[PDB]
């Protein structure tokens, strides 16, 4: 049974967690609580990781770090990255654009000047969301009729930008849909209602946005 190690927050591993639950693939988590920053530094180097860091994935001497290398791995272990250069690169471009939103959030989330920075993020956000609304025109999931990992990435992003601005999607009902659709997938839906689901925080507890032990 593979092992996924990370903070007990959505952060950088939420997409991955979904994917795993989607493929009903069994695994165990090493969850680091808010006040366990030591326990980690205690094991940071006794895991045999070539690039100690969080999150980490480990099973039969497959030692990985870097949320993207990880997620892609689980994906690849199930032939889901693409069937050729073109479709593989298309799926990577989705990866990129989704992170340009998920990350946009986190880089201005730990700032003490969040409350005035989000304003310029939310103004740009439309143009970013739009591109996804189009991609989703005549398609069920990005990149086709079959679910890919970037669909779980966009879902996390969406879920996170809605906390920042409950109305960011009203102008994109096609995304509001895509979101309910994902939540409809039996495995996923069963998960969100399960005990293993980490509802909060979104970022590191210290973060201004999506921080704190419980949502406001």
């Amino acid at each position: 049974s593979p092992i996924l190690g990370y903070w007990k927050i959505k952060g950088l591993v939420q997409p991955t967690r979904l994917l795993l639950e989607y493929l009903e693939e069994k695994y165990e988590e090493h969850l680091y609580e808010r006040d366990e920053g030591d326990k980690w530094r205690n094991k940071k180097f006794e895991l045999g990781l070539e690039f100690p860091n969080l999150p980490y994935y480990i099973d039969g001497d497959v030692k990985l770090t870097q949320s993207m290398a990880i997620i892609r791995y689980i994906a690849d272990k199930h032939n889901m990255l693409g069937g050729c250069p073109k479709e593989r690169a298309e799926i990577s471009m989705l990866e990129g654009a989704v992170l340009d939103i998920r990350y946009g959030v986190s880089r201005i989330a730990y700032s003490k000047d969040f409350e005035t920075l989000k304003v310029d993020f939310l103004s740009k956000l439309p143009e970013m969301l739009k591109m996804f609304e189009d991609r989703l025109c005549h398609k069920t999931y990005l990149n086709g009729d079959h679910v890919t990992h970037p669909d779980f990435m966009l879902y996390d992003a969406l879920d996170v930008v809605l906390y920042m601005d409950p109305m960011c999607l009203d102008a994109f009902p096609k995304l509001v849909c895509f979101k309910k659709r994902i939540e409809a997938i039996p495995q996923i839906d069963k998960y969100l209602k399960s005990s293993k689901y980490i509802a909060w925080p979104l970022q590191g507890w210290q973060a201004t946005f999506g921080g704190g032990d419980h949502p406001p």
